[PDB]
């Protein structure tokens, strides 16, 4: 049969037989990710030029901000626009934890590169008045996690109990199709994604690992090197055709680059879901404990076997 | 004040007095894109899924095949897709010999990567009956070139003697408005987009070049990399932040991978008239001259500090 | 706060605690919805006329009945286009029995006149096997009912216990939002409506009852006329500005020529709701007991004054 | 083969040889209709209910104007919405006078009603300083006209010197695609048009002809009656199924509802240009000379064996 995004969950919730907050809460996300999708593909640029007669970051941001309050499900929300949690006015409070990246890579929107909006969702755990404490939870409590990438096409990845599916957006009808069911992704790969510019900053293991792969020690074809720069456009490469996606410390700190709240953990999450895995190096990302909501984490995912060869090597240096 | 695609060219084709072919065979690439465009968003997909009950690359191919044809402004079509030139029938025929790319990148839309179409526009030189031999023309003789950008937004560019104007697609109104006049590539980048895979395989000049921007002997700070693997993509950042993207001849073969009349040409002449540079390393890729229409050729291109200094390391090795 | 039909009927279905399918036949109802729009607006009708190289009424059907079916929230439905009532595979069934008028206006979508689409929904009553029998409900256990306008602008009029509220089709994001909450008809307006062609075959009840608006006796000022030839139009325009809407019995046949199970039950209904009137001249169309699922029946809805003034001349004529 | 407004205009303009003007004159207003087709199916409406956190008939009417006035092709602009005639800077202007109706049945869109945009175009005659003198010009001057219907879906339809076309808007690519050829209206039809609320003003000769439709003197089959209340669906239906529309001289005046210059002339032209016939009862709509750029007229006009019945009828009360 078809299937859509809303059907879809709709019925996860009425098997589920819960409050249906979070099919409440998945929906508002979903008209908000449409909406960013119309004005990242320039909806009415034409009016703001004067066809009529007489910056996406913050509205992104808006658009999911005011669609999840409006949920009715939601106290405490995270993103990576704003310095502190927003907590959530008495009337609308919900019972769950959005954290998110409203459109990620958008530094880099002016190359039209892929740009995509990145959402953990986590249940409040403790009964105190909502703050951020409540957002610093790991990634092993993710009730539901995804992201919607803004490329040749909307696509839109959302990762829960059950797995990972991929819904379509078929702009004509404003509908999220589903069009990938139960996603595993591939046991190894051979495409290795990682900004090798910061490569005098390498630690010897990632040195050493990147060697392997230019010149595979057991003369095996050599992998291939793909890096949008944009970690959602990178991220689904990874789960697609498999592979490895590494941003791990350097000279900016050992302390990574990407966040962890609303970056790291979601794809984690949806790589673990998929079948992959998503390391730091150190430990798994998910069990990482939040402390501050911008932190920062180094990741290594994708293939099982991949970021098992990486965490062989990085033993290896340890 | 406000303006449009059409709009642009109308004005150019009043100023010139022409004919008005390349006019018209402008609005018919123009009306092909944004066909393209709607197609690549996935427009109807949920018809493709049963929401009523019951590829890309050669569909664009016949979008933009027809559209010309149509236009009665052609006589020799050359594309990708194509083995042998299509010789347009008589009734239809016009002065311009059009070559193209309806759908780069295609090979990888599977992650719903960028993708992006190529046309380069000649003036058929003789008065021979139309033969593929028409298309054997160097890039400096192009009239006209660009192409279009399905990303996060689509944008289309237009390069032709007077200089590189860049067009965003208000989708709302199927309209390409002005968004960058007269284009300029800046001087120096620094960002440098090549395949890191096949480093096994790079020629020494290309080896060392790569070093000095990792560990760049002046000591300053080192280049950043990307590589989308697809061109559109990946020349497009390099035209609007400034770098280097690299596509070099090595084991594959002494010319390189990507195709002479519909890749490089087409692109090497955005670059010159964006005052930039575009190589093949012996020489500029708008003077190679084609023996046959899908003849392969070397390209480096980008900011010509970073060509030049390129050439300088290639000529280091000859 | 700014509200969707989704988050709207999700609320709905929160409030009453119930099984959820209804939510999910709205839900399947309001995409196939997007979809006849999409297509009625002519979608991408540029393929059809070989923009690459190489009907309305049928598929606007397929959709909502392929549409409903998936919801697996139906047993039983009825459509203006298939004679025998359909019955819902054993895997799909749901509660639910649902008579629609895919898209009534059709015949006369040459011209680009507005269009609609008209449902009901009854819940089965019987334990016995789904047969069209249990289509043959009075118009008074409908459990909600509504229509869509395809004109101007694309508007979805839903009836329930609540009352009537009218969602706007936003485009761009595919998502309908409501614009008019609890909506209640004029007590009284200025335009009647009815094709005054078949003066010469109708009734003296009814060509007294013209007489008066357009010579009103109490020497006021004439009624408006206004005739789209689509219901949907029609009744929507009354339902919006306040009137009287006819089409009354005569010479074809003393049981008018619209439908009783999909085209007036639902009329009728949202009419009531809206605290307008809809009667046969005989009794209210709510009240009349169907026998076949194609049964015809006389209609006169509106404002409930001249409503009334009808009814009051009917009487001077039985 | 398959062709476009665009390309239409384009093989006129280059056929003929003209300054090119006229052309630009087309796509700019044929980019206003695309935009405010946009608009009246609710583009964004969806903001401006709070989606983010926080007029129809002036837009349009600010588009066109804008677009007319950025095609350096006009001097004289005459719009329903602006009491005087806007004489374009010296900048800007071109040797055309443009008239029309922004958004024709707007005070009605409240229904969701079909409206449309109506627009005739004259050259300018004399040699002296554009005025508002410059619009008043006989219906029989004009040298291009035509009409934007946004009903069920959106057309245009334009009248030249060489004839009548249709252009449906295929939404999905943002393109007009021809779909009527040299368009024909039917010799005769079977509907007549016009508000019969105002029975009680109308003068004797058009009393009789109504009552010949609904009583046919060769005992023949009464005709339809359809009104919309909207001119440019109740003429576009005319144009296309053929049949009469009235607007005749009631109490309010002598003179008619519609007004001459930018709503009967266009039409008028149209039908003629059609087959059709456009009269005043006095005279052909065409031939009246305008006093005033807001002159009413009344007018008669459809399939000419309609129209010349009403003349037969309308003499024989002279
Ligand atoms: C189709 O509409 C419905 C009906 C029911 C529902 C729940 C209980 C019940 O009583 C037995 N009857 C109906 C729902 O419960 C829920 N619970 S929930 O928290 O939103 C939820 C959503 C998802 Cl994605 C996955 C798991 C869960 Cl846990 N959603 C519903 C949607
Ligand atoms: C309004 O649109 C017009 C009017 C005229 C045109 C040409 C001569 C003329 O004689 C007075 N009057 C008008 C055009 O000529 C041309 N010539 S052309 O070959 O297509 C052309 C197109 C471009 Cl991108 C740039 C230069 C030239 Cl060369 N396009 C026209 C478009
Ligand atoms: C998607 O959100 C939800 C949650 C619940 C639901 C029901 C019980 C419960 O236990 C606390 N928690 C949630 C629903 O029940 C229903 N019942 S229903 O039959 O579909 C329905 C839909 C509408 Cl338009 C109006 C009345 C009713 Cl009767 N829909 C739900 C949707
Ligand atoms: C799109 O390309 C072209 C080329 C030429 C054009 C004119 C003269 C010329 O000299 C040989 N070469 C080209 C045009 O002239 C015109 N003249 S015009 O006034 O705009 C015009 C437009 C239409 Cl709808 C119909 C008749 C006329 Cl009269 N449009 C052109 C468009």
């Amino acid at each position: 049969d078809v299937n859509t995004l809303t059907r879809f969950v709709m019925e996860e919730g009425r098997k589920a037989r819960g409050t249906g907050e979070l099919t409440q809460l998945l929906n508002s996300l979903c008209t908000a990710v449409k909406a960013i999708s119309s004005a990242v593909r320039k909806a009415g640029i034409a009016h703001l030029y004067g066809i009529a007669g007489s910056k996406l970051d913050v509205l992104s941001n808006d658009l999911v901000m005011n669609m999840l309050k409006s949920s009715f499900a939601t106290c405490v929300l995270v993103s990576e626009e704003d310095k502190h949690a927003i907590i959530v006015e008495p009337e609308k409070r919900g019972k769950y934890v959005v954290c998110f990246d409203p459109l990620d890579g958008s530094s880099n929107i002016d190359c039209l590169v892929s740009v995509g909006t990145i959402f953990g969702i986590y249940r409040k755990k403790s009964t105190d008045e909502p703050s951020e404490k409540d957002a610093l939870q790991p990634g092993r409590n993710l009730v539901a996690a995804g992201y919607a990438l803004y490329g040749s096409a909307t696509m839109l990845v959302l990762a829960m109990d059950c797995g990972v599916n991929c819904f379509m957006l078929d702009p004509a009808i404003g509908e999220f199709i589903l069009v990938d069911k139960d996603v595993k992704i591939k046991k190894k790969g051979k495409i290795y994604s990682l900004n090798e510019g910061y490569a005098k900053d390498f630690d010897p293991a990632v040195t050493e690992y990147i060697q392997r792969k230019k010149f595979p020690p057991d003369n095996s074809a050599p992998y291939g090197a793909r890096y949008v720069g944009s970690m959602v456009a990178d991220v689904h490469r990874t789960l697609v055709y498999g592979g490895i996606f590494l941003y791990p410390a350097n000279k900016k700190s050992p302390n990574g680059k990407l966040r962890l709240l609303y970056e790291c953990n979601p794809m984690a999450y949806v790589m673990e879901k998929a079948g992959g895995m998503a390391t730091t190096g150190k430990e798994a990302v998910l069990d990482v404990i939040p402390t501050d909501i911008h932190q920062r984490a180094p990741v290594i995912l994708g293939s099982p076997d991949d970021v098992l060869e990486f965490l062989k090597v990085y033993e290896k240096h340890s």
